[PDB]
């Protein structure tokens, strides 16, 4: 079950989040990616802000050496952090992703967002006054140092996360252009379905890959505890009743048959098992009609801070 990216290679339509809050002890990553990987999981889904991948790359590292799978079975995401945006820090941030990880390359680099940070030690760098620490970048010249990396044999494919469509516009117009992102990763559930955003990808055969497809994990730094709780939707819950399966199940197979790319965090054993499940049943076309009914245009993330971003995404 894999798609066809727009520069050839292949991606599994589902994904393995693997980003955990830092109270969470780093030896959980690896412990869950093994089990991911046992379960089924192909597609592994990391950041250089997760702090995870030599985690992440040590249970891949592990599942090749005990002959559960080959490298090239394995589809690996990192993701260029904000405060790496300047050009001349494109680079360097992957190989110490590679060196982290220790892989030779990843399947995919993903600038994680357009909302560029000031270079320096910190993901968060803050001023003076605490707040952080904004940064001015031609996302254009990020890009062209993203294709350097994909020519470099560093990345196989390259593509954005954040993105809204003038943005992504801004890199399908550029001059010269090489590469077009072959996905944009976005936050994606039935509560902010981005059908709009999913056309226009489809249109310019860009992927487009659903974060948070089972409501987030709620944390406190960014999501409103008053929000709606996705899984607990009566009409999700309605058809998970009706398919006998589960509410995650109906939130990830929605978008299976929307033709998104689908990603599923859990740090639980049997919950990871259960999510490989979404290939074992069809929702109908009124299920789906249903779902799309639910859109209430709610991003689960916030940032008072970020929102004044010249490049933040949702307006
Ligand atoms: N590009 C970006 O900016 C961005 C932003 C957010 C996320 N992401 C990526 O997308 C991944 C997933 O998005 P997400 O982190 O927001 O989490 P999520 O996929 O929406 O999952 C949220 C919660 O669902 C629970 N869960 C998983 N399977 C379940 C099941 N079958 N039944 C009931 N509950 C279930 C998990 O709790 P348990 O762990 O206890 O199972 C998890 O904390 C992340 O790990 C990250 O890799 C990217
Ligand atoms: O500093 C940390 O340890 C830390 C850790 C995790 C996340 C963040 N924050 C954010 C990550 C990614 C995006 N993003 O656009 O992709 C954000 C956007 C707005 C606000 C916060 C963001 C900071
Ligand atoms: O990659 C992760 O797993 C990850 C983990 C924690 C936080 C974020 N944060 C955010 C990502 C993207 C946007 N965003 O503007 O799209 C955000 C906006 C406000 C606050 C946090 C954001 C991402």
């Amino acid at each position: 079950q894999c798609v066809k990216l727009n520069d050839g290679h292949f991606m599994p339509v589902l994904g393995f989040g693997t980003y955990a809050p830092p109270e969470v002890p780093r030896s959980k990553a690896l412990e869950v990616t093994k089990l991911a990987i046992e379960a089924g999981f192909r597609h592994i889904d990391s950041a250089h802000l997760y702090n995870n991948e030599e985690q992440v790359g040590l249970a891949i590292r592990s599942k090749i050496a005990d002959g559960s799978v080959k490298r090239e079975d394995i589809f690996y995401t990192s993701k260029l952090w904000s405060t790496f945006h300047r050009p001349e820090l494109v680079r360097p941030a992957l190989e110490n992703s590679l060196k982290k990880a220790q892989l030779d390359y990843v399947d995919l680099y993903l600038i994680h967002s357009p909302m560029s940070l000031k270079p320096g030690e910190e993901l968060s760098p803050t001023d003076e006054n605490g707040k952080v620490i904004f940064d001015i970048v031609d996302l254009c010249t990020t890009w062209e140092a993203m294709e350097k990396c994909k020519d470099a044999g560093l990345a196989k494919s390259i593509g954005v996360s954040n993105f809204n469509r003038r943005q992504l516009e801004m890199i399908l117009n550029k001059p010269g252009l090489k590469y077009k992102p072959v996905c944009n990763q976005v936050e994606c559930h039935p509560y902010f379905n981005r059908s709009k955003l999913l056309d226009f990808c489809k249109s310019k055969d860009i992927v487009l890959v659903a974060y948070s497809a089972l409501g987030s994990q709620r944390d406190k730094r960014w999501v409103d505890p008053n929000s709606p709780v996705l899984l607990e939707d009566p009409v999700l819950c309605a058809l998970a009743k009706k398919h006998k399966r589960t509410p995650a199940l109906i939130a990830l197979r929605y978008q299976l048959q929307r033709g998104v790319v689908v990603l599923a965090k859990s740090y639980n054993e049997q919950r990871i098992r259960q999510n490989v499940q979404v290939f074992e049943f069809q929702l109908t076309a009124e299920d789906m009609k249903a779902i799309d009914g639910l859109d209430r245009n709610l991003h689960y993330f916030n940032s008072d801070s970020f929102a004044s971003h010249p490049n933040y995404p949702y307006s």
